[PDB]
C-alpha cells in the first residue's frame, strides 16, 4: 500500500529547509525513552550533537542536558510526513513494524535501537538486508550510536539496499 507524505507544519518546514546540504534525520517515537535513566537520554543527545544534520526527536521527557543546537524535541511528530521529505537522510526508531513500513516505502536508512523481541527481530532482519545498522543503548555507548549515524546517513549502500526492499 502506497504511504504518501503531505506537507509539514510550517515552522517545523522551515527546520527542515535550515538544515541545507546535510539534511536531517528523524528519531520518532521513541516510545520507551521517558521511561529508561536519564543517562540513556544523555547518551543519545551526544551523539546526535555531533552530526552536521538537524534532527527532529520526538520526545516528551525532561530535556537532557547534552542536547545540541542541531536538535529539537517534539511531543508529537508527522513522522510519516517526515520520511518522505528529500531531505531525510536517516530513521532512528525502536523497530515497530508500522514505522518500517513508512521507512522502507520512503527509502530512508535505519539505526534501531531495539528493546523488545518483535523489534529486535525487525531490526536484525533488515540489517540482514544492508538496510540498517543496530544500537543497543543499554550496553553500547554514545560513540557507538554516533558511529552508526554517520554510516547510515552518508554511506549511500544502506539507502540503496532499503529501496532495493521497495
Amino acid at each position: 500500500m502506497m504511504k504518501p507524505a503531505k506537507p509539514l507544519p510550517k515552522e517545523m518546514e522551515e527546520f527542515v529547509q535550515s538544515s541545507g546540504e546535510n539534511g536531517i534525520v528523524v528519531f520518532s517515537l521513541g516510545s520507551m525513552i521517558s521511561n529508561m535513566s536519564e543517562e540513556s537520554a544523555n547518551m543519545i543527545a551526544s551523539a546526535l550533537a555531533q552530526i552536521p544534520q538537524k534532527v527532529l526527536w520526538r520526545f516528551d521527557g525532561k530535556k537532557p542536558n547534552t542536547l545540541g543546537s542541531n536538535t529539537r524535541l517534539y511531543k508529537w511528530l508527522p513522522q510519516n510526513d517526515l520520511l518522505g521529505h528529500p531531505k531525510t537522510k536517516a530513521f532512528i526508531t525502536h523497530g515497530g513494524t508500522n514505522g518500517i513500513y513508512e521507512a522502507i516505502y520512503h527509502g530512508i536508512p535505519m539505526v534501531g535501537i531495539p528493546l523488545f523481541a518483535d523489534q529486535h527481530d525487525n531490526i536484525a532482519h533488515m540489517k540482514a538486508k544492508g538496510a540498517a545498522l543496530s544500537v543497543d543503548i543499554r550496553t553500547m555507548s554514545s560513540r557507538d550510536l554516533l558511529n552508526a549515524l554517520k554510516s547510515v546517513i552518508n554511506d549511500p549502500v544502506y539507502k540503496e539496499n532499503v529501496m532495493k526492499s521497495s
